[PDB]
Parts: structure tokens; C-alpha cells; sequence
């Protein structure tokens, strides 16, 4: 099955193309993730020039198949069980009192390497917002991703809120709502509803003059009843 794949260290590219109220630009990410310890290290690269949003903005939509889920309730785990033949995964993005970014990206393997492909389109930007004057803190803060079963399109959703510092002490609540739905034939898993829960470092690489962002996460499964609390 498909967790199969995931029981070591395994290569990650990530590879955006976006349009943001006009101003287009690429991001090109490399790494790796170790879902048994629910790990990613990866270092995004703007491969146009300067990201013409802050890259917390980002954040979710450059790999959920790297979630550390607890073996009591691997049999909630989608997006391993899509694997290798992938996933669609959609979103619309909306940034309260501002505009919104719908993506769309396909995560599959090629070869032993997880690549995660994504296009992204943002529109009605405001143009000295919080996005698109880069008022946004170079941070992120932890928080929970709520997924629910899908089984019309044998996939998942998910809803859940990003809350994002302002420079000035406030918060730009950045609503997510997600769909995926498998790319191959085989038979997925469509779980009970859960969480995962996030934690999130954002930091630069100090011989890079590239606009860029290193980001070290740490995802983990929960919110599925069990009963081991008995064998103790
Ligand atoms: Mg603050």
C-alpha cells in the first residue's frame, strides 16, 4: 500500500506557477520529508525574481501525505493510500477584508522523488493590503487542519483558518477550504474526521541572496478516539 513508500527519508520537489493580481513569478522548492517523525525540511527559491507576496502567504500551498499519523489510526490516512499515483488537491484561499488565491496542484511520484506541482491564481488584491504591501511577519504561527471524508469523489476536505502576524500586533485570517480526490483507480482510504496538527519555522539561509525561504515543519494526526488509555 501506499505508507509503504513513506517509512524512510524521501526527496521532495515542489514547483509553483502563480498570478497575482497580475504579477506572475515561480517558486522552485527542494527537500526532504520522514513521515515517521511527521518532518519536512525544505528551502523555496523565487525563481522569477521577488515574490510578490509574503511568503507566509505561501505556506500551505507548497505535501499531507508527510503527516506523521499514529498507528493507531493509519487507517485514516488518505493521502498515502493515493500514492504513488497521487492526488488533487484544491483550494480557495480567502484573505479576510481581502482577496483570495485559488490553487490548484497534483502530488505524486515521480521516480522515488514526491513532487508537488501547483498552480495558483490570486485575484482581487488590495494594493497596499496586508498581502500585496507586504505587512505580513516573517513567521507562522501552530494551529490544526480539520479533515472530513469526501466519499462523492472517493477524497477528502478540509476547512480550517491560517492566522497570520501583522506587523503591527494584529492578525490577517487567511480561511483555507480544501478538496482532494485521487488522480489513479486504486482504492484510498476515507477517514473518520480528524486533524492534524501543525508547527511551523520559517528562517533564511545566510549565503543566499536569492528571495527565498527555508522552512522546517512538524505535522502529526489526532483527534481519533482510542481506547489504549486501558492497557496502562
Ligand atoms: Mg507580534
Amino acid at each position: 500500500k501506499g505508507e509503504e513508500l513513506f517509512t524512510g527519508v524521501v526527496p521532495i520537489l515542489v514547483e509553483l506557477d502563480g498570478d497575482v493580481n497580475g504579477h506572475k513569478f515561480s517558486v522552485s522548492g527542494e527537500g526532504e520529508g520522514d513521515a515517521t517523525y511527521g518532518k519536512l525540511t525544505l528551502k523555496f527559491i523565487c525563481t522569477t525574481g521577488k515574490l510578490p507576496v509574503p511568503w507566509p502567504t505561501l505556506v500551505t500551498t507548497l505535501v499531507q501525505c508527510f503527516s506523521r499519523y499514529p498507528d493507531h489510526m493509519k487507517q485514516h490516512d488518505f493521502f498515502k493510500s493515493a500514492m504513488p499515483e497521487g492526488y488533487v488537491q484544491e483550494r480557495t484561499i480567502s484573505f479576510k477584508d481581502d482577496g483570495n488565491y485559488k490553487t490548484r496542484a497534483e502530488v505524486k511520484f515521480e521516480g522515488d522523488t514526491l513532487v508537488n506541482r501547483i498552480e495558483l491564481k490570486g485575484i482581487d488584491f488590495k494594493e497596499d493590503g496586508n498581502i500585496l504591501g507586504h505587512k505580513l511577519e516573517y513567521n507562522y504561527n501552530s494551529g490544526n487542519v480539520y479533515i472530513t471524508a469526501d466519499k462523492q469523489k472517493n477524497g477528502i476536505k478540509a476547512n480550517f483558518k491560517i492566522r497570520h502576524n501583522i506587523e503591527d500586533g494584529s492578525v490577517q485570517l487567511a480561511d483555507h477550504y480544501q478538496q482532494n480526490t485521487p488522480i489513479g483507480d486504486g482504492p484510498v482510504l476515507l477517514p473518520d474526521n480528524h486533524y492534524l496538527s501543525t508547527q511551523s519555522a520559517l528562517s533564511k539561509d545566510p549565503n543566499e541572496k536569492r528571495d527565498h525561504m527555508v522552512l522546517l515543519e512538524f505535522v502529526t494526526a489526532a483527534g481519533i478516539t482510542h481506547g489504549m488509555d486501558e492497557l496502562y
